[PDB]
């Protein structure tokens, strides 16, 4: 009962109780979890090692996630990103999918049994 | 009300329980986390970060805080270290304490107005 085992994913939230459930969530499967509650941080950290997976947020702080993503896109990165945001904003989900993010979920996540199916697709990926 | 605006806390747990409670705390207490639920994981970012103070475990899974705390003292790093673990083995609390811990506290944690005081010593010390 977990899949995920050897897996490291990088979670970068602002909302610890999010943070907090997200940890819990991709643990209990079994995968190692690193998580950056601020994107500048997260940003820094990403100087260092190489996730399999990062799941971000958009609205933070001090540098939302779409900048996030830019700049480590910007430096070759290519990182598989799944997003999760409250946004309903189109052009900011568009600009994720642009620096090519594999999904935009909406919060609150509800169908936990599917966030399972796209994180394993996302870290176990069958084309490009 | 937020002592610790503008310092990093790296958190070093395995239990993702006890990882959430010290997330919430640090930051209601406005400092931004680093949280990794792993001892090697953590080796590794500390490659590319430097925050200003870690809180760390000593029981883990893969390699217990001790060896965390012995590779990174071996390579020069000096960042101040509070230890949080439910151990009662005087000979790992000493081992702790000679790599320069500057504290090693029993779980569970009761006094959280102490931690707060601790935390905030080890992020501005009066002495070396
Ligand atoms: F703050 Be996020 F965009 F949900
Ligand atoms: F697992 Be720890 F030493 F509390
Ligand atoms: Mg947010
Ligand atoms: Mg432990």
């Amino acid at each position: 009962t977990q899949p995920l085992v050897g897996k490291q994913i990088l979670i970068v939230e602002d909302e610890q109780v999010f943070r907090s459930l997200l940890d819990s969530w991709f643990s209990s499967l079994g995968a190692t979890t690193v998580l950056a509650a601020d994107g500048v941080d997260a940003l820094e950290l990403l100087g260092g090692f190489t996730p399999d997976l990062m799941i971000c947020d958009i609205a933070m702080p001090r540098m939302n996630g779409l900048k996030l993503l830019e700049h480590i896109r910007n430096r070759g990165d290519q990182t598989p990103v799944l997003v999760i945001s409250a946004t309903e904003n189109m052009a900011d989900i568009a600009k994720a999918l642009r620096l090519g993010v594999e999904d935009v979920l909406l919060k609150p996540v509800k169908d936990l049994n599917r966030l399972r199916e796209m994180v394993f697709a996302c870290l176990y990926p069958s084309m490009f």
